[PDB]
């Protein structure tokens, strides 16, 4: 859905309009329906392309709060004009009018009558949920189908961690020291991407959503000098099982993709493993029989995916 409204409000005509849209489609009744169910992805895309007009027009024909509807649609807005900050700056003349207008739009909002007066207070207060739709939209240019329309590589997406770091008041080098003030936090974006992982079911969107995983555990582990605020004993259990599990159930042929997926978890696991034994030494003394258990079984099979068991196995045993 999110590709199709804005590849809608791409062709840019009288005649394309969000009102003409159609909701026939869908299931939705009336346009309504449709606008109480997919206000979530609707908004965002009026806020990018200036229709305030359009969505406060929208609020106020659902007998909804418009100041309560646009700050639900924050995380999502914020994927738009955040990210562009963090990237070459005016490198480019095409790529720079997205950094020229999500600069004017996060300036206009910073106004008295917008989200301006406490924009501040509602990014510190939930960080985990724009967190998580950061690093959803990731994408690294093999023979996939194309992510939602925005995406942005695994660098970008770095650079504006870095960014959010340099911007916030306190004025930290890295994202992970403010996300450690809440412990739970890390409990919030792990699940998150749990969610999204299962209630999709196509082998390319599930692959891409461990990648974004990867990238949130080999993020997590590259700052474990000064812990995750008292949270790495259950961070460290719930990444283990999680890849413990994606690894006990798979389908019995294996795709070029699902190699690709399955390869992806067995390299995060030895990964995982090794900073956990580095860093702390009676890290695995509780989890060392469930992670062999599920290896022994991993050896029959081809050969590259046995390779990794082979050496996870020495690295733990042997090393």
């Amino acid at each position: 859905l999110d590709y199709l409204v804005l590849e809608w409000l791409n062709l840019q005509d009288t005649e394309y309009n969000l009102s003409s849209f159609p909701f026939i489609l869908l299931n939705y009744t009336n346009i309504e329906d449709f606008y109480r169910s997919c206000y979530k992805v609707l908004i965002p895309h009026l806020v990018i392309r200036s229709h305030f007009d359009e969505v406060k027009s929208i609020a106020n024909q659902i007998q909804e709060d418009w100041k309560s509807l646009l700050t639900d649609c924050f995380p999502k807005i914020l994927v738009n004009i955040l990210p562009y900050f963090a990237y070459e700056g005016t490198r480019d003349s095409g790529m720079a009018q997205q950094r020229e207008t999500a600069t004017k739009v996060y300036d206009m909002l910073k106004s008295e009558n917008l989200l301006g007066k406490q924009i501040d207070h509602l990014f510190i207060s939930n960080l985990p949920e724009i967190v998580v739709e950061l690093l959803m939209t990731l994408h690294e240019p093999d023979l996939d189908p194309a992510p939602n329309p925005p995406h942005f590589p695994s660098h970008v997406i770095k650079a504006t961690f870095a960014y959010i770091s340099n911007c916030h008041k306190t004025k930290l080098k890295s994202i992970l020291e403010i996300l450690s003030k809440s412990p739970d936090s890390y409990q919030k974006i792990l699940l998150a991407i749990c969610e999204q992982a299962a209630e999709t079911n196509n082998v390319y969107k599930k692959h891409r959503i461990l990648k974004i995983y990867h990238l949130f555990v080999s993020l997590l582990l590259k700052d474990i000098k000064s812990g995750l605020g008292g949270a790495w004993a259950f961070v460290l259990r719930d990444v283990i099982y999680t890849l413990i599990h994606y690894i006990n159930q798979r389908p019995s042929c294996i795709m070029d993709v699902s190699l690709r997926s399955f390869s992806l978890c067995c390299d995060l696991l030895s990964q995982v493993c090794q900073t956990a034994v580095t860093y702390c030494k009676d890290a695995l003394e509780n989890h060392l029989h469930v992670i062999v258990g599920t290896l022994i079984p991993l050896v029959y099979e081809q050969v590259e995916v046995q390779k990794q068991v082979l050496d996870l196995l020495k690295y733990l045993v042997i090393d």
